[PDB]
């Protein structure tokens, strides 16, 4: 019911938004143990990772999780122009909550 | 069963057919608790979503939510014009219940 | 096993095979409860459905189900030309069995 | 251990390999019970199926046997040229154990 | 959590970086009983695989395997280019613990 990814991101503690407006710089996946994970970084400086699903996720979260992977993947190799990010900033990097896109 | 999208919508309460002709102007995907879903934009002005999984969704329905989510995505990302949706309009945003594209 | 759509076709009741050399249409995809499904036209007038998954199919062929929903929506997308549809004709629209594609 | 796609196919009995060089000419799908199936063909005439899971198949190869038949269809769709097959030549049409792509 | 693909691979023994800068020259995809793996092979004469699913790897890696094989699957098939790739040297070929993509 949130319409816009900055009200989904203020209904969360320790978030905010990072306005991107460029496609990724880089893509990096991990399958090592522990360490299942995506890293993105920006020309601007900024990383952020898709996190290993853990203890703080909660059930229905784990399909979406997968499903960020696979959308930031698609973006990185498309040259996808990011629009914002909704981050966690209790981490780091700063974990993706969510993501927006604009054509 | 129907043959079309307006038949379809139309064996549902709290439906109606949006005529989009059009392609989707932004996308956005949530992995955050609660909030796992996805919302697109129009244009026009018009904001729909992919609701959360819930107990209005029976179990049929789950893999078909996680497949519109897929379809939106790609829809976006290609550029494709969506001639009509079917959505429930006693949410809001008004909620996703089928796609047609057409061109 | 069967080599070509005509003989797998061939092998069962109330089907046959319909030649279309051509892209798909329209593509029409639903999530609502009770019609998870696709619709497919042709600008030949005719109209196809894959199933919603019920008590006709076999376990076998609830994964296949999902697969060629999968098929019909990159095959609409990227304009594919499909070859022939294997169609079981006791149903309303048509029911897919088999699709081919051929350059 | 196997470095190339040859030498994968010598540790099997019943294979051999198939050099292909060339496209998918047609693919073709089912979702028909019991001929859960993909069989592609090329211009020279050669005939190839991704048999249906069976009782002949080991719990690991369920997930390989549906992602090969996912590689078969967006190679078919991206007119990516084929180099070799490896292929049981105990079935007919002959089954395919691995592929290989080389551009 | 780490920040760049170096900083990941030391968290682990037995591993190094590869320097590749290159898009994939073959890709190699087997579905044979105990070899369901890819091997991937670059013009330098370098090779390396994503190991077969075993007792080397933790639960929470299995679908993280599944991903890389999809994401060297559709980097293949881009022509996109490799920056780094993390691999185990304990094996040979090589096995890919982590990858990444530049530009
Ligand atoms: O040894 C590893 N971790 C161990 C942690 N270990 C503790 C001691 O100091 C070194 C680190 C824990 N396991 C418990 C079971 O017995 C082995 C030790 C380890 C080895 C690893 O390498 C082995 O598995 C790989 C696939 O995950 C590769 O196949 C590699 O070739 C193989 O050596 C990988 C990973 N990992 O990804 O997290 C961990
Ligand atoms: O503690 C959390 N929620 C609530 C805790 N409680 C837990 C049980 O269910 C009811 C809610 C706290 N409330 C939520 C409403 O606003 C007032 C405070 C919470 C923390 C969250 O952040 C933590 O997990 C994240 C991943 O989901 C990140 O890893 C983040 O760094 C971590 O702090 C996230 C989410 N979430 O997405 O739903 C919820
Ligand atoms: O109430 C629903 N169905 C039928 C019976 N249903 C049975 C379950 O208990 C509620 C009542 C009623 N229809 C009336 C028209 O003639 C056919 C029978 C129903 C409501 C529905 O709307 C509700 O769920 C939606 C998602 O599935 C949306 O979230 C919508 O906003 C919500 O109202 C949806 C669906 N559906 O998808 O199949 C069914
Ligand atoms: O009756 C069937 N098989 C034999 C009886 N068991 O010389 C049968 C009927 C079939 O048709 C019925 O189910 C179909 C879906 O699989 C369609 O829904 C079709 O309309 C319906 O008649 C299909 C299949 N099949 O695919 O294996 C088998
Ligand atoms: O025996 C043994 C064996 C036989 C095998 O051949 C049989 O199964 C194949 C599919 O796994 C083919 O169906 C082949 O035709 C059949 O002989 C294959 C495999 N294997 O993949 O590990 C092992």
């Amino acid at each position: 019911a949130p319409q816009t990814i900055t009200e989904l991101c203020s209904e969360y503690r320790n978030t905010q938004i990072y306005t991107i407006n460029d496609k990724i710089l880089s893509y990096t996946e991990s399958m090592a143990g522990k360490r299942e994970m995506v890293i993105i970084t920006f020309k601007s400086g900024e990383t952020f990772q898709v996190e290993v699903p853990g203890s703080q996720h909660i059930d229905s979260q784990k399909k979406a999780i997968e499903r960020m992977k696979d959308t930031l993947r698609i973006t990185y190799l498309t040259e996808t122009k990011i629009d914002k990010l909704c981050v966690w900033n209790n981490k780091t990097p700063n974990s993706i909550a969510a993501i927006s896109m604009k054509n």
